[PDB]
């Protein structure tokens, strides 16, 4: 399920290359995502090859990435046991959000869930608080694993990603600078090898690239 | 937004036909071909209408909708919809929960009549799943508060009705073909002889003992 | 087949726009986006018209126009009339050199490729003429009338050319003005108009016309 | 690169069932054509189709995709015209006016299918298709590159199942082929057991199935 996110010197969308969600001229996410793979698609091809943009996920409507207002957001995982409680995660999204419920993932949920605990001020403790959430649904209703995160969000200003599991197993995140492309890089799984080595992003942990550079952080589901 | 719905002798669905097509054939499950293309532009679905021979199918200009062995079609609309669109999804019942996949008022309407017992009852449960959206548009939505024209089959009868909170209501007409040899229900009139408007206010049942009407209302 | 074409001050593509969009950008070929579904409603077109910015782009109500062939991009509203019955004789025609770029099977791709072939890469306005005579021709002899009938506009990321012929009294028409508000030429299918048998020129120097007669 | 075809009693198109397509007869004496350029069992569409369409006689393939149909014909192929691209417009050229027509895309498969009928596959398959195959695999030695020939081809005319296996070089796409009793009928396959050797053709009709020699 290979995703890849960028945040530095403007590249074109192919630089690092389903779904692609991009910033460039709004405050609002270009967003695009089809049915068909990077390869079978001249259309995403001819974008891919022709935009560029200095902070974009993409990712291999049930599609990543999602986007609502300036935010957008793209999920590796599960939800254990997601379409037996589909109905109470649902009802658990805020009224304001509600309208953005436009298919029946667990992906979907968590980040609109996420929007309605405040990821718009507090993307830290709202993803967090969507999580926990969802994870206690899994074990209401649900089953094992009950969560299994890794997750690339922005605003169009920073980017973010988190990785998280209830048990041992997390699906992977790397990240490393591009001295090539003149900006940082994330993924599931390392691409370019010849370049320097991927630093490895824990479980239990958040990164954060923005204005100051690349840090992480302590991320656990809320209490 | 044109819908055809055919009961009888097996035609090819050419023969009668945004873009979809619910049909029984071998399965008590009607198989459900739909797409985002254009009817005229897509060519799986001209094989498929071509080759594809049933007596008792609807096609709709995505609709139809499926669920075990009902299938459904609507064309109107919930006035204010997207306003109370979270209060609809959770008055369906939980068993039907499983079945919503977007976000459509039309897909709605079908899940709650099921929820209303449509299986068992198909006049009095979409009687209410109707009252309950439009009364769920009166308190939350606007005007116009319930426009529908529909067509349901369980594989065996084909339904429609057409009922509406004001004095418009979307078309249905219906006629028996003796060249095909079955009857045809329609929202426009697509001759061999001249088609029978259904009034609002009723539904009409097509199974084994002919066709019927019968008052409808909420 | 109604189109737009644009030339001058980049701006989004949905502020002058089956469908498709031909448009330069950072490349010296042309970005190609086209489907086989209603424009009105494909999100993928919505999200790269309300997002991508171009001062040179051709929009279109493997068939779909545009075409584009290395440098080149080309719209065309019209047909030839009983093409299908010679089409094997109007793909022969194509040069070997442009013949990988043949996708599909429309009269419109055979006049931009047969185009090329007659050297459109150095003297657009000869060799359009004479790829037009060489279908017309075909036409008149194993078609149906209308022989030809033609709009076209075209461009090599620099200059945008626009064409209007006809064998018979109806060619589909071709307007053209200039937008102060965008700062850039807009060129439709549906303003000074551009009579039949006319090509016109946009590009550095401005808009010009001159006679053109297959 | 993977293809089952079947001849028999009807079963479900599923019950045999990137880029994918099906050709079917049923109760046309033309088949039915599915074809789309996204991975079976995400199609809907398709799933929906195999599940509740049956067919006796039918293609299956793992514009380009396969099967391609005329007339009452199907054909599909597994393989390669080494360079094809190179000479494109040659292999074209050299199918019949009559033909032309059906020619909608760029693959070498579709040209070989239309050389085919060109040569006279409604009266003579087995030689047709020879005929059809030697002037690509020609066109590929002048102008093209190595390999110049590869085929696992199945193909019908809604009565006779036909499927060959050749190749210019030791490699050719495999095909095996069994009578399923469960389903009384005969199935065929392309790169998944009798195996049908390369340089032979197998046909599957109303008198049961045969292979002979096939030597382009």
């Amino acid at each position: 399920c290979r995703w890849a996110a960028y945040h530095g010197t403007p590249i074109f969308l192919e630089d690092v290359i389903f779904g692609v969600a991009w910033y460039d001229a709004r405050p609002e996410p270009g967003l695009y995502r089809d049915v068909y793979p990077a390869w079978s698609d001249p259309n995403l091809r001819a974008v891919a090859h022709h935009v560029r943009s200095g902070l974009f996920l993409s990712h291999v409507n049930n599609c990543h990435p999602f986007a609502a207002r300036r935010w957008c957001f793209m999920h590796n995982g599960q939800v254990g046991g997601f379409e037996a409680f589909r109905k109470q995660a649902d009802m658990a999204i805020a009224d304001e959000f509600y309208t953005y419920r436009k298919g029946s993932t667990d992906s979907e949920v968590l980040f609109l869930l996420a929007l309605s605990e405040g990821l718009e001020h507090d993307p830290h403790g709202a993803l967090a608080r969507a999580i926990a959430r969802l994870e206690g649904l899994s074990r209401a209703h649900g089953t094992t694993p009950h969560m299994r995160l890794s997750a690339a969000f922005s605003d169009g200003q920073t980017l973010y990603a988190a990785r998280y599991s209830s048990d041992h197993i997390a699906p992977s995140v790397y990240y490393r600078y591009s001295h090539a492309r003149q900006g940082w890089a994330v993924v599931s799984e390392p691409l370019e090898t010849d370049e320097g080595d991927w630093t490895e992003l824990r479980p239990g942990r958040m990164l954060t690239i923005g204005a100051e550079g690349a840090a992480e952080r302590d991320f656990a589901p809320a209490d």
